[PDB]
């Protein structure tokens, strides 16, 4: 059973996008999140901030901005009014997710280098870094039976997510990540060979 | 379930033991299963098999290094310590690279959104990676993410032969631990979760 718990975890993870209306505990959220921080970090650095949308008037107003800001760029693009509203229907996720909880890089500990190569290999390390708390973070909740999905939108809107949330200009946003009990039980899902993926040297 | 992350460690003294291939593989199958932008696959692993690719591409690392540090004014004491600490890309039993590629990445004509998709494209392969380290770990092998190539990425498309849209993202040292660990008990996140 502790062999098997072991090679399961990562294969209950899957993108959730229809949740049911059962309330989140508090504390997975916060076991889970304390769980992705195992993720590695560059040495002396704390990449990751995790900022959870409690407050559902914030949530909302972020989120208004935010699509706000979608029609009018893809409205600039020259794309059709239907299509936009196509686009803008992707976000509903986040509105209706029992938890919205935003992954955000800051250049904690980061190294300090006068040139622009290493100053951006640097925040491509933090990059990365972040990324991998993100997937210890969605395994963590689904091992605790919750299901997520990871929404790159606030990437887009980096000023905007600052702005309404009142961070500082070095906190960069990396998505959003909708958390509840999936509306549908989903079996483990049986990974396929790396195939292609995979580049031998 | 509660244990497979708690497995993950960075370990960086592995043994002589050899590593099967079929783990590194099928661990490799897993790391995959990591979220991805729809209709893209940002991530590719690539691993260093031909010893003589490996130390020859560490050793132009070494080169890059050097003559960098020196150009920042490092004592030759100083810099001395900190390519040592790339010894164990050359002494590990196994070394892969992960790499961004920008496959499935949607156009924009404006530097903004741009980046806005490359930084898209960088956190999911950073999740393969996690997702790697993780499995890894469930079939008992250590590993240790080593950023280095990020920092030499022309050096490593010369060297593998790769387009130039192939992004190092670091390195992965295998092996299995020289000495075991215990599990992982994380400390609760505290400061680092941030509630509005
Ligand atoms: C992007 C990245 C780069 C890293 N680069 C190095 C490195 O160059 N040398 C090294 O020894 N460890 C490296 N590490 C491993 C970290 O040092 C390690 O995660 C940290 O010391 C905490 O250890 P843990 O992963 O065992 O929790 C790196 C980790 C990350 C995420
Ligand atoms: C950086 C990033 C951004 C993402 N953005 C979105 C999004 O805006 N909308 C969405 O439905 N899914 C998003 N996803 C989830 C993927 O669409 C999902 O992983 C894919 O549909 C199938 O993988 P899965 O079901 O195995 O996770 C994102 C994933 C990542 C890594």
């Amino acid at each position: 059973a502790l062999e098997l718990g072991r090679q399961q975890a990562q294969l209950l993870r899957r993108s959730v996008r229809r949740f049911s209306t059962d309330p989140v505990p508090g504390d997975l959220v916060e076991a889970a999140v304390a769980e992705a921080l195992t993720a590695p970090a560059p040495h002396h650095t704390r990449p990751t901030r995790f900022v959870w949308l409690q407050t559902p008037a914030i949530r909302a107003r972020l989120l208004d901005r935010m699509k706000d800001k979608w029609r009018s760029d893809l409205t600039s693009d020259g794309l059709p009014a239907d299509a936009i509203e196509r686009r803008v229907a992707r976000g509903q996720i986040l509105y209706d997710a029992p938890e919205v909880v935003i992954p955000m890089l800051v250049p904690d500990g980061a190294h300090s280098y006068p040139d622009a190569a290493r100053t951006d290999a640097e925040h491509t390390m933090f990059t990365v870094a972040v990324g991998a708390a993100v997937q210890a973070l969605l395994v963590a909740l689904a091992v605790r039976g919750l299901g997520s999905c990871w929404i790159g939108s606030t990437i887009f809107a980096a000023d905007l997510v600052r702005d309404e949330l009142d961070l500082p200009v070095d906190w960069e946003p990396l998505g959003a990540i909708a958390i509840g009990y999936a509306d549908e039980p989903s079996g483990l899902r049986d990974p396929v060979p790396a195939a292609d993926l995979l580049i031998l040297k």
